């Protein structure tokens, strides 16, 4: 049994690292996938190294480009039907204290870790509400939604932000009756691009004093728990965190 | 496709409402159960509904009996191999504030709910580490371990404990790489006997001010993130609270 | 006996309700204050309506203004000393859930709320650090920068973003002895012009089911939370949130 | 000119002999409360109440706050000394170092009986005692870091402290909703600099280190007196079923 049978997903990000681990597997459980990101070559390699235009698609987006959402929503449902998914994915980081943090980085940074983040689930709510798909809008936040860190002070500012709006609209679509449901995911420190272009940073975070397994995750970790929360498994779990992290905040 | 493939349970109260279903399920995805009970009668019938004894087997057993919990292990383990998963699930409820609680009802309580999960985790430990098993312990919290009830007193104290001793147990396990995991499942509302039982309780938990679903869930729920759990899909998540409530701690 | 002994605060949106109960009993106990707000007739009365110019002042000052924040640090440290003391209470509300906020109500609360925040901690950690002067930073979050609100998405996600952007500034203040300590404060409802404008609030947070106590708090009952946080009574609390909400959390 | 934050209350310290509740005592005094404490070891207790005042504002007694029979006399005799209690500090507590793994099960009912029972004795006698006097009153429940995140090797303590941090909203909600005049909060150091710790070899370096403590160093009894301070004081009349984090940054990370 498809654990996704007849869903449809939007995966912002999904060209690379968590995001692209959550396309695959989305597709092995059966759901209609379009991935976004920035870069069409990175993306159309990508999204056919899961499967054909059947299953999975590439659609250029920048998650910070409000008008592009709703040309997102209309392409998808062109090749595959009403999306019922929506994975709030695609994010940056910035390595500064709040200290050090620039205005320009400040603003660069929220306006694809929050902004883009509120742009898919204020549209998610609208596009799929009351249409009795099973919806579920998954808001990727971090364990810096939880702690936070001395060198990614932006970066906690956001994914707190992503943390409690999340409760806000699960609220709101639970109390309404809209037959959607918002949760985040908080993933430790995963082995992706992000953390491969940080020098050091697996070394550093692979510390137990970080990470109590002594190792970082991988982006299947973070792609298994989306699955759960997209499919009907977890049809009573709505404005919740779920923390993969290797025991990081359990410390 | 057989999610929890060659994985061996032992689930303590098994036999109705909750821990019923998390049988059911991991049965389902290819494990072999023993579930527990202190009614010979109702427990041996529970086992049957779910399947035969080349699956799932009963086994009566008070929680907070210690040394039965060496016995149950024991009489698992031949049946069908070493424990991989331990779900302590067994507990009781008192409707009293702590102002009303009566000592009696204070130590009775705990000796179930905190005291038999401390049995089972503690033992869990010393029988599943370090054989490369994957194993997974799933405490069994609740919304009560993360907010106060006013007239739940002794429960919110016992659901508080296994919330961080769960922690605690995480992290050990981690640190000395005993292939171990421990995390804790907090469910909201559910529809069992422990609830059907206190009279006008689900309609009480069914208000929007209460649950913002407006509904309370069924035991299939509560099964589902179990099965995540134990689990070789979670393999990076430990010490971490698994909250499925209708967003009953969202607002 | 002075609680505030030599301290110099700017207060932000100190002119009504919370930040005026705070600029008060700042004053109070021995702290010069600068107090911030918009409307210059409203703020020069509120400065009078506490003390004179050798205790307290008013700045017109709108919290989003970046440049402004470095005239403001510079007249307060003209007219007193060096600050010691930033309390980041300035802010405003949305009545809009996410689906509902227009991108022209997102953005203008977050400059605010989250900006406004973000300007004061960046250059209070600049102008504090290594000086010797037991530097407080208080960051004025909300019981909703903790749980959901339906109707509050974008004051929702100001308040989460304000409450983990504080502990990374608080850990890296710490790490590096700068010898600034960084807190926030998490309102329940509080009787003051904003909770007044807005119709019907006071008697909705008054029921038991929201706020447990059966009414609405004070600006004392924040102003005294931020007494301690401002005083070296409070020199190892850092990256902690300090609640004051009648029980509306603990439910 | 200022104003005793405590005029008129009267507070039980339980294990306010050393450390952490020693120091609330000693504070306590100082704004105006009168305080009993309470103890197991009677040379140590008679010392303590001497150092802090005479027995116009404070007093011991030898109480183990697993003993229930005893919680009664201690009212009662705070009571017949200095008038209506208003303020209990749940402060006892004691802990051992075991992983979850090789708590024996000894060791588990003991700490439990202290540092779970005794609170639990305290806070519903203290409602009981308290509720309907319109005093103002106030229970502070002393929890831990360690009711708020593991440690690998304080498994019964972290029950303990877990269920202090949880039971306590349960007992804030009540007294709320039935307007009792009580406010239930919980405290929760971080290291602190006490015989407890002192007594531990190496832990207070163990929890200087940066990756631990952010503030490289531990704090002081005043450290937690202070907000104890704020909770018992009307002060804090808006504040109940919160916890109260004095930890050096430990859990910011
Ligand atoms: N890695 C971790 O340790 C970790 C831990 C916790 C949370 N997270 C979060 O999980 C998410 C995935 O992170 P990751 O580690 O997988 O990052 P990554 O390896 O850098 O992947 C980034 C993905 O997002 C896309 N992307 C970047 N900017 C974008 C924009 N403005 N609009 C649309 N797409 C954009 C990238 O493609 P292009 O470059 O072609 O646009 C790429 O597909 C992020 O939200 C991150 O904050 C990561
Ligand atoms: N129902 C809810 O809404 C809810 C919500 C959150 C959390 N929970 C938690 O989830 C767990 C299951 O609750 P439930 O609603 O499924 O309870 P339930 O309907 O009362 O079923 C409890 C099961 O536990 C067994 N049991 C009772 N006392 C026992 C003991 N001393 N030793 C061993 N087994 C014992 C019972 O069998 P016997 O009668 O044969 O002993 C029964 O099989 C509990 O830990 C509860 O605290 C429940
Ligand atoms: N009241 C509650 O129940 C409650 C609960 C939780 C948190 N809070 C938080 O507590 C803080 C104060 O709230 P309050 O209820 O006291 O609000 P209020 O009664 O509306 O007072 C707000 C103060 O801030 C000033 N202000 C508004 N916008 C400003 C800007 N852009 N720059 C500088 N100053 C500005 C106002 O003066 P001008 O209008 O003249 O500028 C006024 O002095 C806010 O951060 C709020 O989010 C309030
Ligand atoms: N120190 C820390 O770093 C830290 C951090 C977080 C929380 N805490 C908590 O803070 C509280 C105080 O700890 P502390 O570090 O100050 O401990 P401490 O220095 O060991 O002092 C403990 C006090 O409690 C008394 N006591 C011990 N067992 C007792 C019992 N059964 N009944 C009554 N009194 C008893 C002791 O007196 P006798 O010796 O006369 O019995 C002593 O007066 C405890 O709840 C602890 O768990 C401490
Ligand atoms: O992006 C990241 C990251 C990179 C490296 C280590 C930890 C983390 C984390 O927690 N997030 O969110
Ligand atoms: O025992 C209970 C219960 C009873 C009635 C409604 C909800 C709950 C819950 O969440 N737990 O744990
Ligand atoms: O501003 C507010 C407010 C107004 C009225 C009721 C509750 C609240 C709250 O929680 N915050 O932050
Ligand atoms: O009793 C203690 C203790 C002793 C030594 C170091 C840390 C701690 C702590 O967090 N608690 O609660
Ligand atoms: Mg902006
Ligand atoms: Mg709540
Ligand atoms: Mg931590």
């Amino acid at each position: 049994t498809d654990r996704l049978k007849g869903k449809v997903a939007i995966v912002t990000g999904g060209t690379l690292g968590i995001g692209l681990a959550i396309a695959d597997k989305f597709v092995e459980e059966g759901a209609k996938v379009v991935i976004t990101g920035r870069h069409a070559d990175v993306g159309e390699k990508a999204a056919k190294s899961i499967g054909g235009t059947d299953v999975i698609r590439f659609v250029q987006h920048d998650a910070s480009d409000e008008a592009g959402w709703t040309k997102l929503f209309d392409t998808t449902e062109e090749a595959f039907g009403p999306v019922t998914t929506v994975v709030n994915n695609a994010g940056i980081a910035v390595s500064k204290s709040v200290e050090d943090t620039t205005t320009e980085e400040w603003r660069k940074l929220l306006s694809v870790n929050l902004d883009g983040v509120f742009f898919g689930t204020r549209l998610g709510i609208q596009r799929m509400k009351n249409k009795g798909l099973g919806a579920s809008i998954i808001n990727m936040s971090s364990i810096e939604g939880l702690v936070g860190d001395p060198t990614q002070g932006a970066y906690n500012a956001s994914k707190g932000a992503v943390r409690i709006m999340s409760k806000s609209a699960a609220l709101d679509c639970a109390l309404k009756d809209y037959d959607v449901r918002v949760n985040t995911v908080h993933p430790g420190p995963i082995k992706t691009p992000l953390v491969d272009d940080a020098e050091g940073a697996e070394e550093f975070f692979s510390q137990r004093t970080k990470t109590p397994m002594g190792h970082i995750g991988e982006p299947n970790d973070i792609a298994w728990i989306c699955v759960y929360l997209a499919s009907d498994e977890s049809k009573f779990a709505t404005g919740a965190e779920f923390v993969v992290d290797g025991g990081y905040t359990a410390q």
